[PDB]
């Protein structure tokens, strides 16, 4: 399984990769892990963690480099080389340094502050809703809310019934949710339903983030076309690299 905060990328507030990157950093997992759990949980970082298919701690192979050549904006340099690791905080949920990198990222993206509220380049305030289904999600979402408030972002936390929750998943009627994807044994055809651009605009698909990049589709095609161990590992690893660089998810944690 993979679990995370999912940015509904269809909505204007989350169109920009630096913004999703900033909000991802703003979330303090270690506060949550120590304060709501007994550190019984482990942070999920990428998309194929603890598998030969993970890209996390290794530099891109030549085949990967060849797979990605056509797509220069897809992967971050730190992610291309295996340096990248998900950001952690130092305990108490008021980290100045963490918040500082995100603030930096938002300025680049055109964000400013008015009367203590973060504001988009279009003057609209950065305010959005997080839809949860369970009390445990609500707690986690409420902790995120506190992190976001510290930079003038207002996250409204909702917990609703299942009919509504499932209706709204199906319609993509949400700013952000907690989504989980039960990974198959090896990535196969289900990848198209999760990440392909076509599945962005088909209600009831599992492209919760509305991700839609030619690079993503290309990697998926490469995974499915692979006839060797080496080509398949490079295709999945390259995909991980793009999805990490996309910040389509703010990854949460696995039972481990």
């Amino acid at each position: 399984d993979i679990m995370g905060f999912v940015f509904n990328t269809r909505r204007t507030l989350f169109k920009d990769k630096r913004v999703r990157q900033a909000l991802s950093i703003l979330f303090d997992f270690e506060w949550v892990n120590h304060h709501l759990f007994n550190n019984i949980y482990t942070r999920t970082e990428g998309y194929w963690d603890g598998s030969i298919l993970s890209s996390i701690g290794k530099p891109a192979s030549e085949e990967e480099k060849a797979l990605l050549a056509p797509y220069p904006d897809a992967v971050l340099p730190e992610v291309m080389d295996g340096s990248w690791r998900i950001s952690k905080t130092d305990g108490s949920g008021m980290d100045r340094l963490n918040a500082q990198k995100a603030w930096k990222l938002l300025q680049e993206a055109g964000f400013t502050k008015k009367n203590n509220r973060l504001i988009a380049p279009n003057g609209l305030p950065f305010q959005f809703e997080i839809m949860t289904q369970s009390l445990e999600e609500e707690k986690v979402a409420l902790a995120f809310q506190s992190n976001l408030s510290r930079l003038g972002i207002h996250a409204e936390i909702r917990t609703v019934d299942d009919s509504q929750y499932q209706n709204r998943l199906g319609m993509f009627n949400y700013d952000m949710i907690i989504g989980k994807l039960k990974n198959s044994l090896s990535p196969g055809n289900e990848q198209i339903n999760r990440w392909s651009s076509a599945s962005r605009n088909l209600k009831g698909s599992f492209n919760f983030s509305g991700a839609s990049d030619p690079a993503i589709d290309a990697m998926i095609t490469a995974i499915l076309d692979a006839h060797s161990q080496v080509d398949f590992i490079a295709a999945v690893r390259a995909l991980d690299r793009i999805l990490i660089s996309g910040s389509y998810y703010i990854p949460l944690y696995h039972l481990s």
